[PDB]
Order: structure tokens, then C-alpha cells, then sequence
């Protein structure tokens, strides 16, 4: 199968948000990165060409793009001739900002771009190695209750346990000014969404949601980096005072 | 549920080897190395553990592992509880070269590892950049006849251009690095073989036994090294390494589609 543009299915972003409960206007800014680690497709001469892609999709979309169908979607490229790289980039910004409901941005970066390119980690403190006992995976919120009890602080934190649901695998960063969070609370929190049920975009619009509503910050950022699925990752980035991380560089699972 | 070693599925070796027309006393030595970048479980306490593994499979070994029921068997770490690191490096050993039929290497490492690690690609000359036509995607290895006329010369040569599926599946992407000291292989001939497997059903390490068994068929070198790169799937890599005169790669330093 060849390219298909209407592989691509878009969810409604307010779909699930309706369940955060939100306000009238978005809490939050932002916007949800994608990697596409097996971007191929044939020059005009049928021969194969490889790209990594990058993609920034504005967490104000109307819509999310169902993964799978980005998958498909990209597959569809695979065996399909393009004149140029120029011609691929600009196929994808339209049909995935025609998708989404808002303009795209898409990078097409040839594979030598990545040589020497850096394996990071996130900012900050990495909350993971605590000495405590979890026997209950279940996802409670309430963990967060009276969560951040501290001096008010600028801090970053991190961690590396994000699962959710076969399993997707994740790290995410949280960066805020307010009452300090006790630890062991975000650690379980975060834990708690093991066995749980919604999009990457979703459980960072969710922990944002409820750190904000538990922890009431002054401000916050809540940026997630989950492993492939497909070929293709997600990296939703959700802030009260911020637009987007400095850059996409992966981490040790991604 | 647990952890269940009943989960792994061992695919004999001698399948696609007999296909390929070898007896049991191989051309090659070698080795497949899978990254696990997945790879989770509970400690003793209950609190998640996240690593990355590296196993490397011998090419000796009776059979692979075939990806899934490695994915469904690692999958099965994740709820249970470990009294620690090195029991977990303990049961991967134990289990997977019970499944595999000889002994397996394996490391766990942290995350932590990896910080700085930078994005590495194959050695030698990049043989993908060449403007020519490709008419057809039908695999051919006679694609190779008389693809090495050239001066005796050793040289390293890789593509990115590697494409498979397999009857189990979607796509498979990898990169190959071929190393040998022989009469130069024509380049074109060389790229034209390779980007013959785009519509090909097998195996990563079939695949490469393939591209090893037909470089040495058809180009003769005197020593031959082929060692693919392939992405991963459902949280799982495989790295076949096939040599003449070498036992194993000098790493696992991932690529950047890796
Ligand atoms: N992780 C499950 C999943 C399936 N499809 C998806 N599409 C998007 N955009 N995000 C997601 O998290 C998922
Ligand atoms: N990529 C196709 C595939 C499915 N399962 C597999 N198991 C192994 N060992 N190798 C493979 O290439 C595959």
C-alpha cells in the first residue's frame, strides 16, 4: 500500500480532557513531540531513501493523532516515489496538520545528523530510588493529597517509572515553583498509572492536572518521553508558563 | 501475570540454513546481539526497576529466539518482584540460553549508563549515495554475479538501506556494515543486492546469513565480516554479526534509527 493520507485518525482532544474536568480555556500549553525513527521512502528513481522525522503537534489542536494510524500513514510512504525530501516534509506538515486541525511542524533530518548526537537524561533530581514498599498499582490521585506541604521552591524532578497501558514505557519531568512535594507521594503517584488506560497525552494532561490541583504551583511544567511504539515516539509537554522544550534529543530507552 | 519462562520460543537455526544449503559445520562464526530497551521488573520492595539489556545470542546456538515471546517473557518481569539486579541478570542468562541452546551473555545496565552516549554510525564508506534506478523490488542474489572483478583490496563498506518483513508481521529497517579483504565489490551491484530484500520474508539473522553466504558464493573474498543493525520491535533489537575469521562485533553502540 502506497500513500494514503486518510489512514490517519484523529482524536478529539476534549474527548478525554472532558474527564480532567477542565475549565472553559486550557490550564496549560504546549505540545506533543513526536519522534519517527523509520521515516522511508523511494526518490523519483525508486530508490530508498531513509529519514529520521521530528514532529511538534500544538497541545491546542482540536485533534491528537491515533499512533497506529501514524504508523500506517508513515508506512504508506515506504514504497511510494517523492521527487524530493522538500516534497516528503511538506506532504507530512499538510496531512498531519490537516489531521490535527492546527499547522504541523515536521523536521525530515537525514541519519548523519544523529551521528555523535548525544543519549540525554532529564533535568533535575531523580526521585526513583527511595526506600519504600508499593504492593498496589492501582491509580489513585488522592496520593497527591496534601502532596506538597514544603517551602515554597523552584525545583526540578524527575523520573524514569512512568508505565502505563501491552506496556508503554516512559520518563517524565516536572518542573515547579511552589510548596515543595514530598517525594514518596509523586514517586507513588506516578507508580499508580501502571495499570491504567489512556494516551501519552492524556497522562501528562492528567498529572499536570491533578499536581495542579493537589499541589497548586505557582507554576509548572510537566514534559513526558516514552519509548517507541511503531517506530514512532511521544513526548507530550504540558506547562502553565512554557511553549516547548529546548530540543528533542532522546533518552536511554527512547 | 509473573514471570514465565514458558514464554520464550526457540526458532531452530537449521531452518533457514538448511534453506541457505549449509551443513552443520558452518562458514561463519558470530553472534546475534539483541538490546532489550524495555526491560522492567518489581524489586524486592515492589518499587519498578528499569534497565537496559544486551544479550548476545552465539550463531552456534541451535536456535534463536523469536522476537515476540522474547517481548511476551521480558513483559512478564515487569509485575514481579526481584531480590535483585544480579538475579535478574541471573534468570535472563539462565532462561534465555536454555531457550537458545547455549550460553547466552547478558548485561543489565542502569539507565544512567547511557548518559553522553553518542549516536554512532558504521564504518568505512556509505555505498547508498548513487544515482541509479531501481526497476523492481523482487529479491535477487544473482544481483551479485560478478560483483567483485575488482583489484584485491580489505575495505568496509555499509548501507542504510536494509528492508525486510517476515510472515509474522510490517517492515523491518536496518543498517549493514560489511568488512572484507578481497577483489573490490562493485558498489552499484553491492547496493542493487541489498535493497533486493525490501519485499523479502526473514529473519534478521536469516537475512544476514543470507547477505554473508551470498557475498561469499558470489564475491569470494578471502575474509568476509557482515553485521546488520536493524530497529527495534516491541522494545527489542537484533544485531546479527556473521564473520569468516571474527567472533563477535567490538560493540553495541546503537544508530540513530536505533
Ligand atoms: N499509548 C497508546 C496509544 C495508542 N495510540 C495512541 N495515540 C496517541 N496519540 N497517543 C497514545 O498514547 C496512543
Ligand atoms: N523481524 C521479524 C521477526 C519476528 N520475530 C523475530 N524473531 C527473531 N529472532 N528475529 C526476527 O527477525 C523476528
Amino acid at each position: 500500500n502506497q500513500y494514503d493520507p486518510s489512514l490517519l485518525q484523529p482524536v478529539p482532544r476534549s474527548l478525554n480532557r472532558n474527564d480532567l474536568h477542565l475549565s472553559a480555556t486550557l490550564p496549560f500549553q504546549g505540545c506533543d513531540i513526536w519522534t519517527l525513527y523509520e521515516l522511508s521512502w523511494l526518490n523519483q528513481k525508486g530508490l530508498p531513501q531513509v529519514a529520521i522525522g521530528e514532529v511538534s503537534i500544538p497541545a491546542t489542536s482540536a485533534n491528537l493523532i491515533e499512533s497506529k494510524s501514524f504508523k500506517l500513514y508513515l508506512n504508506s510512504y515506504n514504497q511510494t516515489r517523492f521527487a524530493s525530501w522538500d516534497e516528503v516534509q511538506t506532504r507530512l506538515v499538510h496531512d498531519l496538520s490537516a489531521c490535527a486541525g492546527e499547522t504541523v511542524t515536521v523536521n525530515v533530518k537525514s541519519l548523519n545528523e544523529y551521528t555523535a548526537e548525544p543519549i540525554v537524561t532529564m533535568q533535575g533530581e531523580c526521585i526513583d530510588d527511595q526506600d519504600i514498599e508499593i504492593a498496589n498499582y492501582e491509580f489513585d490521585d488522592a496520593l497527591l493529597q496534601g502532596a506538597a506541604q514544603g517551602e515554597e521552591v523552584s525545583e526540578v524532578l524527575h523520573s524514569h517509572l512512568l508505565k502505563s497501558n501491552q506496556p508503554d514505557w516512559g520518563s517524565v519531568e516536572i518542573a515547579y515553583h511552589g510548596a515543595k512535594m514530598n517525594r514518596e507521594a509523586l514517586l507513588r503517584y506516578l507508580v499508580s498509572f501502571r495499570e491504567h488506560n489512556e494516551f501519552h497525552e492524556q497522562c501528562v494532561e492528567r498529572i499536570f492536572t491533578d499536581i495542579m490541583r493537589y499541589c497548586q504551583p505557582q507554576s509548572l511544567t510537566v514534559y513526558a518521553r516514552y519509548t517507541r511504539r511503531g517506530g514512532l515516539d511521544i513526548n507530550p509537554f504540558r506547562s502553565s508558563h512554557q511553549s516547548a522544550p529546548n530540543h528533542n534529543q532522546r533518552m536511554a530507552r527512547q
